[PDB]
């Protein structure tokens, strides 16, 4: 098969050097609106076509459509609302104006404001997140938004500084990379942790029916205790060098603030990976879900409502390392009792390292452990 | 699918207790013909339906058809000639007579002689074995046969004494066993050696797409150096107990003298396994072939000429244990050089044990080794 960008064509909303030049000369005659970091990232994903066919923030009819149907008005799958919020005090502009969107003191984007509209916060929250419980991070963030959403097209002037720009290839680059290597089918594997054997098992299992693997670590906010992103990248570089043939794998990052919308977000992740050029998308259990809100297989079941998605989700059956079979196996072929079975848990393996323990090599490749240990502190303190 | 016996129906040519009674009272009025042990085994396989639809030894038109087309006159696949040979001196009978076939001083079968015919030994040999080189065991055995072949139906009175009768279930028993366990698809795995990890890998790999596995050790002539058959059976019993879930495997023996006909014999083995009730038949490299006569994949390629065989051959791609991946892998997913790779060789593993060495556990399950070692001598001295 061939991977076509969501909506037919890859969006490019980067500003010409002529536009960025004049904007900053004439910036005092443009209303400024402050945005959060998550939004500045959304704006680079719009500009670089990661959110194709979006060309800016959603207008009213599109927002309502996304809430009610997870589709755009024209029926194209779209499941995560991409919106810009302002309060009454922050609203120093009107419909038709051109405004500048600032992150701190940096102008990130100019925006042609098409529509300024209101919304029901309780409907927003319940429909996106399937709950109106304030304990849910996303419901809490929805309830904190400004009263007004602002729809219209953007042009990217500046982007938030990225330490790993070298790894952050945009969709036009990953597509050309797939084509150079002769890959017609490509499987996306999304992660925010170092690779364990379970991860490798799935990726090499996909290698049997797909030409290549696109490992796509997400750069986002870090809880205290997570692996530093540098660590995830170096660990994966060690894995590929030592255990993968050379023309089977591509590693590039993408910046994206998780909304923890559960199954509604798995569709979004598939759309982003489609835009990168992928034909297939591995989906695991509890994907982008928050415990006690979404079922483990919920994020798999939702793809039944999107036959038209044109990227193939891949669901794998349960598996575990067996210490008597000495192999990754499954219940159908292994008769051994629970003490021989080791289920893979990125969290248990991380806590091991945090507690000063060595993961067995049926959990973690020796060389991957040595790479993690080569950092004086591989974990975020903030 | 459902497994139907070759030709539609399972042959039973066992003699009634009334026939065996009178035959031995009136034996002095029946010509006796001495047969080889291989032939007495052929006769039990005919009687118990292992050779369905055969009901005795082939007549002239059928023999010619099998040589030229590997099919019976009615076009049914049949590839190995099942014939009874006598010399001029041994021929104490005529067409229409009823004769007794003796192995030593034991009457094994009575036979209604339909046809006594001649044949060209050089054609026989070249067509069955693809060579007329006397160095080929089968060509040498063909050249030693009596000048006359004898066609006609048999009835089994006595069979060669079998130490493992308890394991030698006939096709009517294995079919009923499959049905009792609810297996609709069954895969045959044929062997004459103890199980190594490669064997287990294939059998459990088949378990993913088939309901059960039918491991079918062949009892036949033993070269000096082979494992005793008792050892193969106990080793497999240890393997299943320790590494297989309980309702996935069935182990029964069959007695059969290999003709070393290469690909022509792989079709015969599939027909025998079909008659046992199997739907699928694993075929490995150099199956029933003699080195420097048949290609490694020759025995796979021949099934292209038998679409109508109604038992599905299974061909597996190359694989090997990797001592850095620590797993059975393949070239597509493993980049490591030749010193990390261990290809499975039942012969190399046997020579290890003969030379007093311990096979690594990536070659042989600890418990399987301990079972073999539990015999004071696990190898045949003659
Ligand atoms: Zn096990
Ligand atoms: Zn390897």
């Amino acid at each position: 098969m061939v991977s076509k960008p969501h909506g037919g064509k890859l969006v490019n909303r980067v500003a010409t050097e002529k536009t960025k030049e004049k904007i900053l000369e004439e910036q005092n005659e443009f209303s400024k609106v402050q945005i959060r970091e998550g939004t500045a990232i959304d704006l680079e994903n719009i500009a670089h076509g990661v959110y194709s066919p979006l060309t800016g923030f959603l207008r009213k009819d599109e927002f309502q459509s996304v809430l009610d149907n997870m589709r755009l008005p024209n029926e194209l799958p779209w499941s995560i609302p991409i919106v810009l919020d302002v309060t009454e005090k922050e609203k120093n502009f009107g419909e038709g104006d051109v405004i500048l969107l600032y992150y701190n003191d940096t102008p990130i984007a100019k925006m042609q404001v098409d529509e300024i509209y209101t919304y029901d916060k309780k409907e927003f929250a319940k429909k996106v997140f399937k709950t109106d419980e304030e304990a849910h991070p996303g419901v809490a963030k929805t309830y904190a938004l400004g009263e007004y959403l602002v729809g219209g097209e953007i042009e990217l002037l500046n982007e938030v500084p990225n330490p790993f720009k070298s790894h952050t290839l945009r969709p036009v680059e990953t597509r050309a990379l797939f084509k150079e290597k002769g890959w017609e089918t490509i499987v996306a594997f999304q992660t925010r942790n170092v690779p364990h054997l379970g991860h490798e098992y799935l990726q090499k299992l996909a290698l049997t029916f797909v030409d290549g693997v696109f490992v796509n670590p997400v750069i986002g906010k870090k809880k205290k205790g997570d692996y530093k992103d540098e660590v995830i990248l170096k660990a994966y570089e060690t894995l590929f060098e030592h255990y993968y043939p050379k023309d089977t794998d591509i590693l590039a990052t993408v910046r994206y603030e998780m909304r923890y919308a559960g199954p509604r977000e798995a569709i979004h992740h598939a759309i982003m990976r489609k835009n990168f050029g992928c034909t297939h998308f591995i989906v695991g259990r509890d994907h982008a879900g928050v415990g006690d809100y979404y079922g483990p297989y919920e994020a798999q079941e939702i793809f039944q409502n999107f036959p038209d998605l044109e990227i193939s989700p891949i669901f794998f059956r349960e598996f575990y390392y067996c210490k008597k079979c000495n192999a990754i196996v499954h219940d159908r072929i292994c008769p051994h009792t629970s003490e021989y079975r080791e289920h893979f848990s990125g969290t248990k393996i991380r806590n091991m390292i945090v507690n000063g323990e060595l993961p067995p090599e049926y959990f973690m490749r020796k060389e991957v452990y040595e790479t993690i240990r080569s950092f004086e502190n591989p974990f975020v303190d903030e």
